[PDB]
């Protein structure tokens, strides 16, 4: 089993890890435009290597592709 989820750069993530937006991503729901720098910390791995499930200040428990996410902290 190897579902190594890595950020846009290539840093490895896991359950309890933290990421942050590398760009501004807009969602259709009520026109929700997320901005660069938005911290999504407390993420976990999914069935996907390309996706993780994390939480934000407003939206907790959301599954997102880690293609536009940066491993936060270090």
């Amino acid at each position: 089993m190897s579902i190594e989820v890595r950020d846009c750069n290539g840093a490895l993530l896991a359950d309890g890890d933290n990421v942050s937006l590398i760009k501004d991503l807009k969602l259709k729901g009520s026109s929700t435009v997320l901005k660069r720098g938005t911290m999504i910390r407390g993420i976990r791995l999914t069935d996907s290597e390309d996706e993780i499930e994390g939480r934000t200040d407003k939206i907790k428990g959301l599954v997102l592709r880690t293609e536009f996410l940066k491993k936060a902290g270090s």
